[PDB]
């Protein structure tokens, strides 16, 4: 229902779990190049996903660009260094979710154009260690479809 | 806040990040054995998990015998077979949560047990296949500790 980008992901495998995620809940992936593998690489297109799931994602080449062709009415980002939590705020129609890599977060200079309401963070306990990048946005996704009632949802 | 429960876990690295996932957010892990690998297994030991997110985790030889050290106030089942969606029902201290192995259901013998009001499932369009363990139990517990609060959550 809503649009997911991944900041620059690295790894195949979390982005192949992001992709089943987008294609099981209605949600349009985006990806943010650099990407940490080639589109072709194996341990993606082996990793038991069916290609259906796939090109109904965008791939874009730069942060700018992406803000150029998506032109997001409402740009959320998952980080760490976010206040509100993820269920904390109201998600609509038309807002774009963006994750940071595995290895480090959304950069400082695109988050510092952001107001601090649309930076938002998966609560976490004391000392706790950084969470899968697919388990955040399964999580993220979810609540955001929580939200807004699971429209197209349907059974077994 | 809760407990959580994996049936017959089979993969190392689902049950790594279950791991990191129960102690970044205060839920209790409990695995009903046998599992598909040893305790010690280095997929998992190696997985980058600190040993300190261990030993907080319950190995059960049955799930009778769980039941009986447990005696669960509440169980859960998330099952693809349930009806209530996850966030359709009201949590609370108590409840134990409960998960299938990654390549098959929670048996027919259990859930015909458990009351259709306690055997959830996570929504999915159309068609979609079938969701990572881990993500599965971080959507889960997400919900669960959204609707409880939180409680035990820090920032940065």
């Amino acid at each position: 229902m809503l649009d997911i980008v991944l900041y620059e992901p690295e790894i195949p495998q979390n982005t192949g779990n992001i992709i089943r995620l987008c294609a099981n809940t209605g949600f349009r992936l985006h990806l943010i190049e650099p990407l940490g593998f080639t589109w072709d690489d194996k341990r993606l297109r082996r990793s038991g996903l069916d290609y259906h799931e796939f090109a109904e994602i965008k791939r874009h080449k730069t942060f700018e660009a992406f803000l150029e062709s998506e032109k997001p009415k409402r740009l959320f980002a998952l980080t760490t260094k976010g206040c509100p939590a993820h269920s904390q705020v109201k998600f609509k129609l038309g807002d774009y979710l963006m994750f940071g890599p595995e290895t480090r977060g959304i950069p400082m200079s695109i988050l510092n154009e952001m107001p601090m309401e649309q930076k938002i963070r998966i609560p976490m306990t004391a000392n706790s260690r950084s969470m899968n990048l697919s388990n955040s946005v399964a999580v993220t996704v979810y609540e955001a479809w929580r939200q807004l009632g699971y429209k197209g949802a349907v059974n077994l």
